[PDB]
């Protein structure tokens, strides 16, 4: 399809995620498989790659998103800051596309918990927030402009199997130390061990705003103790509450999509449903730590009060693939099956991948996923949206 506009593509990590230069150079996107944004580059596509908390909420993660693209300090707003019990600027960026601020616009290609994030940023851009403005008023103090709103550079948002719906992984026993093994299982396949005292960062998980860092002597393990414990993991500003059937319902009461933006979503799929009672289990060749620890419950798990049910079963080890073709729960925005174009202000579905949620950016292998070829269409189709 002829190239319709020039807008560069921003990746943009989920649950977990780290910049270029972190890792010692181990990339999300692409993993083991290797560079993405390398990949999209050498092939015409300009992209560049944004890193914001792993576990923040969406709203920190849109902030810090915005302050990386525009360029300055990140202002998370004076009234969210007061209301949370957190700073209200984080760290200062030279930005990456300042000429957003005079026209230019971007796609983003966001992965897991990335795409409520962008879904967010949209968001805000657009109508900023009254809460925001009052307060900026009503205490005499400075107000961002992306809470002002009336501010518009994003043409096209795909999600990559996103939690719209929140996802019910949430709801297992001891989802706190089993989300934390995650962490500890993503750490491993970038070969970076859990229980060694780096003395570089080697993963920062941005908690600027909450005081919080990895400290001199403190390995992974430790640090993670003191995280489970900490207000990133037990407030409602995180990405634990966003992530959940609730949270993820009352985000998408009010991050709506734009009439300006086109939206596509690809959702995965890694299980096969059984025979006894209908349950979904994962497939061979999923990654190991979700095929033994998530799947079984995200296959299985039935929640009477959330409406969980067995359209839920199936799953990417990791997400409900029901719940990745865009919002629904509490949502107003309309989602289409891809028809052959892509359209405006609504979510075109395009399609179920039989990938898993690590697999589908290379961080876990599957020879049988041509992952080099599928970022390239995703690049050519945002390409070719008419701006
Ligand atoms: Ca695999
Ligand atoms: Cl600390
Ligand atoms: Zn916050």
């Amino acid at each position: 399809s002829l190239r319709a506009n020039d807008a560069p593509i921003v990746l943009l990590h989920g649950l977990t995620g780290w910049g270029r230069e972190e890792m010692f150079g181990f990339k999300y996107w692409g993993g083991v498989r290797g560079d993405i944004e390398q990949w999209l580059n050498d092939n015409g596509y300009r992209t560049y790659t944004l890193a914001v908390g792993p576990l923040s909420s969406n709203w920190d993660r849109a902030c810090e998103a915005y302050a990386q693209l525009v360029g300055g300090t990140v202002d998370y707003g004076a009234a969210h800051a007061a209301k949370h019990g957190h700073a209200r600027f984080g760290r200062t960026y030279p930005g990456l596309l300042p000429e957003l601020k005079r026209g230019g616009r971007i796609h983003i290609i966001a992965h897991s918990q990335g795409g409520q994030t962008a879904r967010m940023l949209v968001s805000l851009l657009e109508n900023g927030s009254q809460e925001e403005r009052e307060y900026a008023k009503a205490h005499n103090v400075s107000l961002s402009p992306l809470f002002e709103g009336g501010h518009h550079f994003v043409l096209s948002v795909t999600t990559i199997a996103t939690p719209h719906d929140g996802t019910t992984l949430v709801n297992m026993v001891d989802f706190t130390d089993r989300f934390f093994d995650l962490q500890k299982a993503v750490l491993e396949a970038a070969a970076v061990a859990s229980n060694v005292p780096y003395t570089s960062q080697v993963y920062d998980f941005k908690l600027d705003q909450w005081g919080l860092r990895r400290q001199p002597g403190e390995s992974f393990d430790h640090y993670f103790e003191r995280l489970k414990r900490s207000p990133v993991w037990t407030s409602t500003d995180t990405a634990r509450y966003d992530l959940s059937v609730s949270g993820a319902e009352k985000l998408n009461q009010w991050v709506q999509a734009s009439p300006n933006t086109y939206y596509l979503s690809f959702s995965t799929e890694r299980t096969y449903r059984g025979a006894l009672t209908g349950n979904h289990y994962p497939e061979l060749g999923m990654n190991a730590f979700s095929a033994v620890v998530c799947a079984p419950f995200l296959g299985s798990y039935r929640n009477p009060t959330l409406g969980i049910d067995d359209r839920w079963l199936e799953n990417d080890g990791i997400v409900n693939t029901v719940s990745m073709n865009g919002p629904k729960r509490g949502s107003s925005d309309r989602i289409v099956p891809y028809d052959g174009t892509l359209k405006k202000g609504v979510w075109n579905d395009m399609g179920t991948y039989n990938v898993d949620h690590l697999e589908i950016i290379g961080v876990d292998p599957n020879p049988s996923f041509d992952i080099r070829a599928f970022y390239l269409r995703l690049a050519e189709q945002l390409a070719s949206l008419q701006p």
